[PDB]
C-alpha cells in the first residue's frame, strides 16, 4: 500500500472453482486465490440401492448453492460399483492446468474406472469484479457455511 511493493510469487487462479450437483449447487475441494496446476480429490456417493450414474456440472464460484457463478463443462460419467444404498460411489478428482484450465475426472475408484473433460478458460472472464464481489461471501464463507451444501441428496451423492 504505503510500501511500494504488492505482488504476489505464485501462479494462481482468482476463483474456487468446484462443482454444480444433484440439484445444482457446490462442493469446493479448491481454494481462492489457489497456487494451480494442483490434482484434488472429493468422494461423492450415489442414492439408489446398487449402481447410479453421476451428472457433473462444473461452476467456477457459488455461495450456498444455486446463486449462479461461471459454468462452463459438464459430462456424465457412469459404470458404478453395485453396494446397497449411499455406500455405491465416485470421486470427482480435479486436475488443474497451470493456464486455469479444468480437467475434471469423475472416478469409480474401487471399479478403477474414470472419463475427464479439459475446460478451457475462454467464456466468462470473471476477473476482479466477480472474485471480489462472489468469492469473499461464496468459497471462503461456503466451507465457512460448514462443507455448505455437502451434505446433499445421499450422504454426499450428485444424484
Amino acid at each position: 500500500s504505503e510500501n511500494v511493493q504488492d505482488l504476489l510469487l505464485l501462479d494462481v487462479t482468482p476463483l474456487s472453482l468446484g462443482i454444480e450437483t444433484a440439484g445444482g449447487v457446490m462442493t469446493v475441494l479448491i481454494k481462492r486465490n489457489t497456487t494451480i496446476p494442483t490434482k484434488q480429490t472429493q468422494t461423492f456417493t450415489t442414492y439408489s440401492d446398487n449402481q447410479p450414474g453421476v451428472l457433473i456440472q462444473v461452476y467456477e464460484g457459488e455461495r450456498a448453492m444455486t446463486k449462479d457463478n461461471n459454468l462452463l463443462g459438464k459430462f456424465e460419467l457412469t459404470g458404478i460399483p453395485p453396494a446397497p444404498r449411499g455406500v455405491p460411489q465416485i470421486e470427482v478428482t480435479f486436475d488443474i492446468d497451470a493456464n486455469g484450465i479444468l480437467n475434471v475426472s469423475a472416478v469409480d475408484k474401487s471399479t478403477g474406472k474414470e472419463n475427464k473433460i479439459t475446460i478451457t478458460n475462454d467464456k466468462g472472464r470473471l476477473s476482479k469484479e466477480d472474485i471480489e464481489r462472489m468469492v469473499q461471501e461464496a468459497e471462503k464463507y461456503k466451507a465457512e457455511d460448514e462443507k455448505q451444501r455437502d451434505k446433499v441428496s445421499s450422504k454426499n451423492s450428485l444424484e
